[PDB]
């Protein structure tokens, strides 16, 4: 058994679904904690899985089995980045996430890891504040990276410390959830939306600094692959485009379903299909954009994405490239308006 990198299990639910947790009461721990390794697959998909049963009530309505919940996005991506092996140490100096080691082991080292523990685990800690789990007397005790220093913070109180902005816009997410029973309203689609992407934009930006010198661990082409998707995301974001399960699919359907190396020049790696060739080239076309352009097309495009109409039309985009559409980033952009850079 082994994750696929779109399916998952099989049927799109993550690698070993069922064997994580649905309640914090499943978890290991003791009368005054709970335990949790956000170096382990599991637990990381534990911490998706119980915020995911824990606001099914929202959304159980849209959709069967949870499948319209907006916290698919990162769950989803869990699984991808382990069955592509980009959640393994790629020094070589360890046997975390390799198969003749701990295959369920994220490797410190790993820049997938990386840039994905606080959408897990600060997100987590934002819930719990919340009350989205109910009232919680336990400590949440998590494994402690080796690295001095590290990146990864690991307790409620030194995630807030490190990453006020993350637990905060997270925290905000959760707290508008809560709001909707004193209220009696039902959920407003768009604006849960916008403010989980919010904070997984605020998420990205305060770790993009911290994460970089990982991206030397890997070959030139997997290197830029990985800046390509964190620029290409703060782009995706602002267009309000859904993470709920179908579209989260869709997504990492059209990514590399293995590491890139020197060799690969999308669109014409050929043990990928048309959609994943096309995919890479667009991720290419929001780096250069943004790029040429000093991150200036960012600011302007965030600026024309505060109207409601001008989202939807980017949303029609997106899903165009999704279907594998060859569109010029450059192009498309200049056409709802922005001024785009020359070289
Ligand atoms: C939920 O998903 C499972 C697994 O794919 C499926 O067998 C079942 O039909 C779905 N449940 C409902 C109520 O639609």
């Amino acid at each position: 058994h082994v994750a696929h990198p779109s399916l998952g299990r099989g049927d799109g639910f993550p690698f070993l679904w069922d064997n994580a947790a649905s309640t914090l009461d499943q978890l290991n721990g003791t009368d005054t904690t709970i335990i949790l390794n956000g170096f382990n697959y599991l637990d990381r998909l534990s911490m998706f899985k119980t915020v995911l049963e824990g606001t099914r009530k929202y959304f159980d309505s849209f959709a069967p089995n949870n499948t319209a919940n907006i916290y698919w996005g990162f769950t989803i991506y869990l699984n991808w980045i382990l069955a592509t092996g980009r959640s393994a140490d790629p020094t070589g100096h360890t046997t975390c996430g390799l198969a003749h080691g701990d295959p369920m082991c994220l490797a410190e080292e790993s820049w997938w890891n990386c840039i994905k523990y606080n959408p897990a685990a600060i997100a987590f800690f934002a819930a719990k504040k919340a009350g989205i789990f109910g009232d919680v007397t336990k400590t949440i005790v998590l494994a402690k990276p080796k690295e001095a220093n590290s990146p990864y913070c690991s307790s409620e109180e030194e995630c807030q410390a490190a990453y006020p902005d993350v637990m905060a816009t997270y925290l905000d997410y959760f707290e508008y959830l809560m709001s909707l029973e004193k209220t009696g309203e039902s959920i407003d689609m768009d604006k849960a939306q916008q403010l989980l992407w919010k904070a997984h934009v605020t998420s990205m930006e305060n770790s993009i600094a911290v994460c970089k010198p990982r991206l030397k661990n890997y070959n030139i082409i997997e290197r830029q692959l990985d800046r390509d998707y964190l620029i290409s995301l703060l782009y995706f974001a602002a267009t309000n485009f859904p993470t709920n399960f179908i579209e989260s699919i869709k997504f990492v359907a059209d990514m590399p379903h293995r590491q890139l190396r020197f060799g690969d020049i999308a669109p014409f790696i050929p043990d990928m299909d048309m959609k994943k060739n096309n995919l890479l080239v667009v991720l290419h076309g929001f780096y250069t954009v943004h790029s040429l352009s000093g991150g200036s097309s960012l600011t302007h495009w965030r600026n024309l994405m505060e109207s409601p109409v001008s989202r939807e039309m980017a949303r029609d985009m997106v899903n165009l490239i999704l279907a594998g559409t060859p569109v010029e980033v450059q192009v498309e952009l200049a056409k709802l308006g922005i001024p785009t850079p020359v070289d």
